[PDB]
């Protein structure tokens, strides 16, 4: 696989490989995402979930959230990819986490990047200042946080104020993705991915891990694509038969636009190449 990478670099065809993926990617309707009543539930009018794979909210209200269930059958893992919650969709976001029984939330952006807001402050920064989402009847409390040099893991308690039931949610926040471009090295990103794995958050006993960046297709796509390919390499008899392009096209049946740049495609290959050694 490093041989294919080398040939693509020693030729400069990443732009070519990437545009072919764009051309071959699935197109399915997003009728619900584009309904007028959902205008303010979408961070980017150009990034919408497909109707067939969108996550539906269960409460008696508009069921819409910009989130997609990516179900990877051969790798036997599901992910929920979603946009960075908006100030008016944080309650919906946590309702989704509750209803989908997710145990982990993976965040790949800072709330502020290059001086701009990519995401709402959707979890509490202080133990004593919990967040109440009156619309969806949820309370979210910061229990503790383990701040590391390249990522933070937070223990959150999500309480359904309706049943008084509580659940521990792990919040995995990769905090050092560069402002521009992709990490020169996949080392940190891979260490982060393995930390999420060993937390048990992506275990099949839980709901799908929720993964988001700002639009939920770029860095998020890199995360899911790398994780899925590494799973496929541990399963197949011929690990080098894993075709990253084919995997990405499979994931793009479930959410449009996964991997936003040729650089992100190149980084994904690099992350799988390096992650396979370990
Ligand atoms: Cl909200
Ligand atoms: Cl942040
Ligand atoms: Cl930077
Ligand atoms: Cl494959
Ligand atoms: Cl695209």
């Amino acid at each position: 696989m490093e041989k294919e990478f080398e040939q693509i670099d020693k030729s400069g065809s990443w732009a070519a490989i990437y545009q072919d993926i764009r051309h071959e990617a699935s197109d399915f309707p997003c009728r619900v995402a584009k309904l007028p009543k959902n205008k303010n539930r979408n961070r980017y009018r150009d990034v919408s979930p497909f109707d067939h794979s969108r996550i539906k909210l269960h409460q008696e209200d508009n069921d819409y959230i910009n989130a997609s269930l990516i179900k990877m059958e051969e790798a036997q893992r599901s992910y929920i990819l979603t946009q960075g919650p908006l100030p008016n969709t944080c309650g919906h976001f946590w309702e989704m986490v509750w209803e989908q029984k997710s145990r982990g939330v993976v965040m790949l952006n800072r709330v502020m990047e290059k001086g701009s807001l990519k995401c709402a402050q959707y979890w509490p920064q202080k133990e004593e200042k919990e967040m109440i989402f009156e619309d969806t009847n949820l309370k979210l409390t910061l229990i503790s946080e383990d701040i590391k040099s390249y990522y933070t893991v937070r223990q959150l308690e999500l309480e359904n104020l309706t049943t008084q039931e509580t659940r521990e949610i792990l919040h995995f926040h990769y905090t050092t993705w560069p402002d521009f471009g992709v990490p020169e090295s996949p080392a940190s990103f891979l260490n982060f991915l393995f930390k999420v794995r060993e937390s048990g958050s992506a275990s099949p006993e839980h709901g799908p891990v929720v993964v988001h960046c700002s639009a939920g297709i770029g860095r998020s796509g890199t995360f899911c694509l790398a994780d899925t390919c590494l799973l496929l390499m541990d399963k197949r008899k011929d690990p080098s038969s894993v075709d990253i392009k084919k995997v990405l096209l499979e994931m793009r049946k479930f959410r449009m636009g996964l991997i936003q740049t040729a650089d992100q495609l190149r980084f994904s290959y690099l992350a799988v190449i390096e992650g396979a050694k370990f």
